[PDB]
C-alpha cells in the first residue's frame, strides 16, 4: 500500500512537524508539533488511512487529530485533519483542517474555525 | 474529567451509531456505523479529547477518524468529526466534519464534502 | 421558480433576522440582523440563486454574503452562506457558512470560522 | 479604502477568471470563469467588503457568490467565497469555499463541498 509512503516526518508551509506511523491495519499514530497558536513542544495525534487505496491514479484518504493537551500547556481545543496522500517525486498531503475549542452553549456558534494545511516532506 | 461522560454509545441526526472508550490519557476508541453513504457495518475509529476541560462551563473539545474500509466495503474515503462534548441531563456532542475521497490530481478541487452532526445519547 | 418561496423573512436558530428578494434572473437583495457577535442593527446582503432548479425533488442551491459593517458598528469582517431552499408545509433553508475576518498575514491561519444556519419562516 | 486595489481581474491557482468592481458602499458585483467543473463561459456574481477596514496591516474581509446557472448550462449549485484581500506589490485574494448543491432530502448530509482558492492579479 501506502505504509511506506506515509511514515516518516512532514512539514506543512506554516513550519510545523508531522510525525507519523502508518500500520498495516490502517492505524495512524505520532506527533504533532505546531508553529502557530496556543502550542508548545509535541502533542499525541492518531488517526487512519485508507490500507488499499484504488490503483486508478487517485490518492489515499487519510485523516487525524491533536487534542491540544501536553506536560506544558491546554489550550483546551482539538484539531482534526482531512485529506489525501499524493505519492511521487513530489510527494504530499493536501488537507483541510477544523479546529473546535470549548466554549459555553452561548458562544457555541464561534467555535470552530477551518483552514487548509500542504505537507511536503522537505522543509 | 469527563471520561465517564463520554463513553458510550452515542446515536447522530441521521441515525448512525458512534460506540466510544475515552481513556484517561485523551485517547479515544470504538467504532462507527453509518446510516448513509457507501457504508456498510462497523469501522475502527480512533481521536483524542481535553481530559483536562477548563471547570467555567465551557465544552470539552475532541475529534475523531474514521477511514471507510473495513472487511466487507471499501469507499476510499475518510471523515474527521471536529467539536465539544457537553454534558447535563441532555448530554451532546456537536459537531462538524470533512469527508476527503481519494482523486486524481485534475479533480482534486472537488475531494472534500463538508457537514455537521449533532449526537446525544438516546434514539 | 422559487421566487415566490424564497422571498420573505426568514429566522435561524439563533434568532436572526434575514430579510430577502429573489429576483427572476437570480439575484438575492436585503437585509440581515444578528443576534450574536458584533453586530447590531440590520445590514445589506445580497447573493444568488438558481432560477431554474430541477423537478425531481431536489432543494434550490442558494448563497448570500454580508460584510459586518454599517452605520454603527464596524466588526471588519464577512460571512457567506452557502445551502439550499426547500419548500413545502416547513419551507426552509438549510445552510453553512464561513465568516472570515480580517488579520495580519502571521495570524491569517486563524481567520475564518465555520458554522451551520437553519432558517424557517417561523419564529 | 481598497476600492482601487479590490476592482479588476483575479485568477486562481486553477485557472479560473474572477472580474470585479468594488463599489463606494461595499458592493462587489462582477462575473466567474471556472476552469473546472459543470460551468462554461461567464456567470453572475455578487458580494460585498469591508469598505472602511482596520489600518493595522489587517486584511480586507469580503465574500461573494455564484449560482451555476447561465444562457449554456446550469449545473443546479451556487458557491460562495469568503476571505481578505491582502494589497501590495504582490496583492492576494485568500479565500475559502462552500459549494451547495441541489439534493432530495435523503442525500442532503453530502450536499455541501469545501475548498480554498487563492486569487492573484498575473498569471
Ligand atoms: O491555538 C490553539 C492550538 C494550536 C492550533 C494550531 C493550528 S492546528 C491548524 C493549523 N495548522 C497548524 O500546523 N497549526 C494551526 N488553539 C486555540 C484555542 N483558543 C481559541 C483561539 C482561537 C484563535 C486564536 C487563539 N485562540 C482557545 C483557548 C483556550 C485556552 C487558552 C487560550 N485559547
Ligand atoms: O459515503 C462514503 C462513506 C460513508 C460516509 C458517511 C458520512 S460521514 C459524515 C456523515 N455522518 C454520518 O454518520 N454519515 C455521513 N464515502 C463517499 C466516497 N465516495 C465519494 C462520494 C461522495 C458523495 C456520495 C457518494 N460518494 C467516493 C467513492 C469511492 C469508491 C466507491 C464509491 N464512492
Ligand atoms: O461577530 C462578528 C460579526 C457578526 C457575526 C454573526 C454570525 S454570522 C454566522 C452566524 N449566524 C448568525 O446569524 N450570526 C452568526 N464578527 C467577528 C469579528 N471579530 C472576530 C471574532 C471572532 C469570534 C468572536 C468575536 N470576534 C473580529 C473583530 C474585529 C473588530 C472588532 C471585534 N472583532
Ligand atoms: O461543478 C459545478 C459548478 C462549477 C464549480 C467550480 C468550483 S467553485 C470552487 C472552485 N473554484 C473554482 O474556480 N472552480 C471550482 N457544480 C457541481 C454540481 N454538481 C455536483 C457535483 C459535485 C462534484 C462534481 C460534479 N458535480 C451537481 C450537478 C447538477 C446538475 C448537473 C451536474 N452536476
Ligand atoms: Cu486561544
Ligand atoms: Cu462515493
Ligand atoms: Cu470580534
Ligand atoms: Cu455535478
Amino acid at each position: 500500500r501506502d505504509e511506506a509512503g506515509i511514515t516518516g516526518t512532514w512539514y506543512n508551509q506554516l513550519g510545523s512537524t508531522f510525525i507519523v506511523t502508518a500500520g498495516a491495519d490502517g492505524a495512524l499514530t505520532g506527533t504533532y508539533e505546531s508553529a502557530v497558536g496556543n502550542a508548545e513542544s509535541r502533542y499525541v495525534l492518531t488517526g487512519r488511512y485508507d490500507s488499499a487505496p484504488a490503483t486508478d491514479g487517485s490518492g489515499t484518504a487519510l485523516g487525524w487529530t491533536v487534542a491540544w493537551k501536553n506536560n506544558y500547556r491546554n489550550a483546551h481545543s482539538a484539531t482534526t485533519w482531512s485529506g489525501q496522500y499524493v505519492g511521487g517525486a513530489q510527494a504530499r498531503i493536501n488537507t483541510q483542517w477544523l479546529l473546535t475549542y470549548g466554549t459555553t452553549e452561548a458562544n457555541a456558534w464561534a467555535s470552530t474555525l477551518v483552514g487548509h494545511d500542504t505537507f511536503t516532506k522537505v522543509k
